[PDB]
């Protein structure tokens, strides 16, 4: 067949990097990524985004250094859950959910918004 598109996909063309445990699911969230428009990634250094806990942004393992290395802002959950049901601009949602203090301007590779 061939129909349904264009609508409300704020990630869209996104590639949204998640760490630590969550609230929900690697699948859970690796499908609203996916259903924002977005799309879950295992690489930081390739991730637009990064969805992660205070606790692991604190823990600064090899895994969240590739996003600090990327300099990808990390968010909570909730974002998704607010990107989803939230009529903000995702620069306001990030530092309405924003769990790192770094993820600004910065070398980054193609794609942009």
């Amino acid at each position: 067949g061939s129909s349904g598109s264009s609508g409300d996909k704020p990630l869209s063309n996104m590639k949204i990097l998640t760490l630590g445990k969550l609230s929900r699911n690697k699948d859970e969230v690796k499908a609203m990524i996916e259903k924002l428009g977005g799309k879950l990634t295992g690489t930081a250094n390739k991730a637009s985004l990064c969805i992660s806990t205070k606790k692991e942004v604190e823990k600064m393992n090899k895994k969240m250094e590739e996003v600090k290395e990327a300099n990808i802002r990390v968010v909570s959950e909730d974002f998704l859950q607010d990107v989803s049901a939230s009529t903000k601009s995702l620069q306001e949602l990030f530092l309405a959910h924003i769990l790192s203090s770094w993820g600004a301007e910065v070398k980054s590779g193609p794609s942009s918004g």
